[PDB]
Order: structure tokens, then C-alpha cells, then sequence
């Protein structure tokens, strides 16, 4: 949380990659947003103007929970877009293999590399993260093996079925912000998340939110919204103010009794 600008009604300085600073990770940011279909089988939520002020936009690829669509998560996806991310959701309700998510990344790469178009030279292909809920959180871990996925944020992942291959957990490309809810009886954290924490080959920040059901991530994603935004702003925008959300002995979530935190490979 620590920011030299002091937040609030002040004006926090730009991030390391040049994106506007924000006074809150849970409130929407300064970019007006739009959404629409992308490549037939994806849906994008993005700033309505891309590439202003010399910026190249980081990307979050999203996988839905079982039975769900991108609209089920429109609040959280629009929220990230309002901070400056280009957010691409696989449309599928069956995101567990990770392949649809990676196809959405391939699609945006093509568009970035065109001479003209919505995305032409406007994306930062070195700053891609993955996130998703439920089976889509398992799919985030599956997709997170790919060398282009810099960090992941699985929201209540389901890893005991629905396309998951648990060996993916030990083949991640980058660090993981693993989120669970203590009231989640559908993707039991003991069965679905504890094994990921144990076997992951990367640093893991595992936060379990007290009193969160399996439906906390739907819509605007509740009390996961701010933390997930901090994670992606830190790693994909070099927002230094998000560092002490996760790192150090006195990190924000570490001293917040609403969270049970288990870390590995994270400076503490």
C-alpha cells in the first residue's frame, strides 16, 4: 500500500511503466473502458483509447468459472481495464485446459504485430498475466506454464478435475497469487489449493479470505478485487506501491486478520 503520493484525494505518481498511479486498488481507475468480441471466441475489456501518452498496455487473460461467461465477471474485468490493462477473457465456460486462454494471447499477439488496427504496436507483450475463477483458475495454472505468462492469479482454483493436469503446478513460468475462501465448499482449499502451494515450482503468495464463498469472485469479485489488482499492477506495471501488499514481514495482507497468508519464495 505504501505510496509517496499519499493516495486519497491526492495524485499518486505514475508507475514504472508509465501508467497512472491510483489511490485505491479496489476502486476503478482513470481509463474510460469499452468491451466487445475479440477473435470470435474471446471478449475484451479495455481502455477505450489505447496507446495514448506513449504507453504499451499490459494484458490480463481470464478464464471463467464452470458454467460461466465473461459477463459473469464483467465487474472485475472492467475494473482491471479501467486501470489500463487490456483484459481478454476466453468466452468458454470450460477453461480448465488453459488452451482457450493461450489462444486469446496468440490472437492479441497477431493484432499487436499488424501495421494498423485496434492493437497495432499498442500492447506490451512482455507484461502478460493470467487469472481466472474455479475451473478457470485451474486453467490459469495450466496456461501459466507458457513462457509468455509472467504471473498468475488463480481465484479459488479447481484442480481436482475439469481438465486440470496437476503436473502443470510444478511447471509455472512465474509467481502465483493463489486466492481461496474459507467458506468455499465447492473448490475446497484443502483439496484444490494446498497441493498447489506444496508443489508449485515458483514463488506463491497464498491468501485465504475469511468468510468468502466460492461465489466471491463473481461480478466485481468482492474483497479479491483490490488484492488481485495490486498483484497485477506490481508485476505488470511496476507499481511500487503494491510491493508491500505482498512482500515483507509487515505486508498489508500479512497483518490483515481477515486473511490467512501462506507464502513461499516471497521475500518476508
Amino acid at each position: 500500500s505504501t505510496n509517496p503520493g499519499g493516495g486519497g484525494g491526492g495524485s499518486n505518481p505514475d508507475t514504472g511503466t508509465g501508467f497512472p498511479g491510483v489511490s485505491s486498488f479496489s476502486a476503478d481507475g482513470s481509463f474510460a473502458t469499452t468491451s466487445g468480441s475479440a477473435g470470435l471466441s474471446c471478449t475484451v475489456f479495455r481502455p477505450s483509447t489505447l496507446g495514448a501518452n506513449g504507453l504499451k498496455h499490459p494484458i490480463i487473460v481470464w478464464g471463467n468459472g464452470t458454467t460461466a461467461s465473461p459477463s459473469t465477471y464483467s465487474g472485475i474485468l472492467e475494473h482491471w481495464a479501467s486501470h489500463g490493462f487490456v483484459v481478454i477473457a476466453a468466452n468458454t465456460s470450460n477453461a480448465g485446459t488453459g488452451q482457450d486462454m493461450l489462444n486469446c494471447v496468440d490472437y492479441l499477439t497477431t493484432q499487436n504485430n499488424r501495421s494498423t488496427g485496434t492493437y497495432a504496436n499498442k500492447l506490451d507483450l512482455n507484461r502478460i498475466g493470467a487469472a481466472g475463477h474455479s475451473q478457470g483458475g485451474g486453467g490459469t495454472i495450466m496456461a501459466g506454464q507458457d513462457y509468455r505468462i509472467k504471473v498468475t492469479a488463480p481465484f479459488q482454483p479447481y484442480t481436482i478435475g475439469l481438465g486440470h493436469n496437476s503436473s502443470s503446478q510444478s511447471n509455472q513460468n512465474g509467481p502465483m497469487f493463489l486466492m481461496t475462501g474459507s467458506a468455499d465448499t465447492i473448490a475446497s482449499p484443502t483439496l484444490n489449493a494446498l497441493p498447489v502451494y506444496n508443489r508449485a515450482n515458483v514463488p506463491v503468495f497464498w491468501g485465504e479470505l475469511s468468510g468468502a464463498s466460492h461465489f466471491e469472485p463473481v461480478g466485481s469479485a468482492g474483497d479479491f478485487r483490490g488484492p488481485s489488482t495490486a498483484w497485477f499492477r506490481y508485476h505488470l506495471m511496476d507499481d511500487a506501491s503494491a510491493e508491500d501488499t505482498f512482500y515483507g514481514s509487515n505486508c498489508d495482507l500479512c497483518t490483515d486478520n481477515d486473511w490467512e497468508v501462506r507464502r513461499k519464495g516471497i521475500n518476508a
